[PDB]
């Protein structure tokens, strides 16, 4: 019903005279709200380093903030512990529940007013369990409140000259069996980079960790790129060198 | 050092005037020793039906015996129970330890003299744990004692006009996670027959059961037969219809 300018103006009216903390991740959503908050209010983009994202990813987030003149701080957290390594069922809840607690801490030592996150309108019709953990503590989702779409976000990002980066997705999601270890996520990430580089899988690729078995996930059109037996033999041999017991391919290719 | 005729004659000298029970399975090894025992001695080929081999396999064994005039009896056993469904580490030991006990029972109610099995010379340089369980109780392996090779067995089978059947291998081996259930082995067997029929995988094929995940094992030359995405989509969809949670392909193809 409302258009983008009305939404954009509504967004600026909200940030007026507010001390804003953005849960900044480097993604398109969070960066867009971080930039709009920086230009109209006293804003701090806080990145909580869980150990679930690669160094490249955190550096990318830090640089984007320095590029767009977003005031940004990163907090490396010792999050991986024995209670957290187990309980894989609620990892996302615990993950975001902890991040929320650190943001709330930064907010009250800084004595800022609100904390916002880049949750968009589309995200509300999903099973996002960490939005349970986040929207458990007071956490404002302004893009979601103003009915911003994925296109509304991408579109306003172009006008504001924010480059659309390629999405880096949580490494702990590759871990299908407890515990979420630093080494297990490494085992997948190396496997993913090796496959992606030697066989050029630009589209969706995943190497799941299931009890030291690597499960390769790929897209329907990328498929032929690994169908010859010399490519398969190289992947199985290299992924086992990384220490997977068996290397397998999930035959449910993404449509 | 010794030739086949000397071995063959040595074999006939051993069975002379002996009441022989053969642990008959229908395989090339067991059938050959069953036939030579039948023609020179009062012999009974006993098949112990574990629930680990398909009906086709037992029928094939029964028919081969009736075809070669081998006196044969089959004993269906209630072997699958709660202690036996678990303890997958020693399945083979328990498997053969039980079969041995039934053969020993048949032997002493019949008051026969010896029990023999088709263990060949080549088999002695393998980790065969049920030969531990078998050669735990007195169990004579005459082909092994007389240095019979795989070729010595195949060769003498041709002279004696015993057809070489295609080997049917234990279904419980497809089960990689406790428990070895009747339904789980079914889940693999159906999967195997479906893949083997619709895509013509004549060479080595396996569908392992690992916590309701099907792991497809195939040979290097058969590989291209399932490499197109319409073949993969059909297999993943059908094997999940059988009730596997995920359908995966082991990228360690047999050389
Ligand atoms: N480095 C980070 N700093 C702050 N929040 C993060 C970070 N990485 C991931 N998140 C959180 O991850 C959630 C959504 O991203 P994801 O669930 O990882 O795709 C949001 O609630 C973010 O707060
Ligand atoms: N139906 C059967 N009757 C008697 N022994 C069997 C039967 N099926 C399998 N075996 C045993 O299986 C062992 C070797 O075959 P396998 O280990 O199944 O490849 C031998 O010790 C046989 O006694
Ligand atoms: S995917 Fe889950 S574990 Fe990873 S950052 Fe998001 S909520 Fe945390
Ligand atoms: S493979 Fe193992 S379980 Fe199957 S028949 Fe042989 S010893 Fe028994
Ligand atoms: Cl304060
Ligand atoms: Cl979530
Ligand atoms: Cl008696
Ligand atoms: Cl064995």
């Amino acid at each position: 019903e409302k258009g983008l300018l009305e939404k954009y103006n509504s967004l600026l009216e909200f940030f007026k005279n507010k001390k804003v903390i953005v849960a900044y991740s480097g993604g398109v959503d969070s960066t867009l709200i971080s930039k709009i908050a920086s230009d109209n209010a006293q804003t701090l983009a806080v990145t909580i380093d869980n150990g679930f994202f690669s160094e490249n990813v955190i550096k990318k987030a830090e640089n984007r903030a320095k590029k767009y003149n977003i005031p940004q701080k990163t907090i490396k957290i010792d999050y991986l512990n024995e209670i957290t390594s187990k309980d894989l069922e609620n990892r996302c809840y615990n993950c975001k529940k902890r991040i929320a607690e650190e943001l709330k801490r930064i907010k009250n030592e800084l004595n800022y007013d609100i904390i916002v996150d880049g949750t968009i309108y589309d995200d509300i019709f999903e099973d996002r369990p960490g939005i349970k953990a986040f929207n458990e503590s007071n956490i404002i989702s302004p893009l979601s409140n103003l009915k911003f779409s994925k296109n509304d976000v991408f579109e306003l990002s172009n006008y504001l000259k924010i480059d659309i980066p390629k999405k880096d997705t949580c490494m702990a999601t590759r871990i299908l069996s407890a515990p979420i270890s630093k080494e297990n996520m490494a085992k997948s990430n190396l496997a993913e980079e090796f496959i992606k580089l030697n066989f050029h899988i630009e589209s969706y690729l995943r190497v799941r960790y299931l009890e030291n078995i690597a499960i390769i996930e790929l897209t329907k059109n990328e498929s032929e790129k690994i169908f010859d037996n010399d490519s398969i033999e190289r992947i199985n041999t290299e992924l086992k060198k990384i220490g997977f017991e068996k290397v397998v391919l999930d035959l449910n290719f993404k449509g």
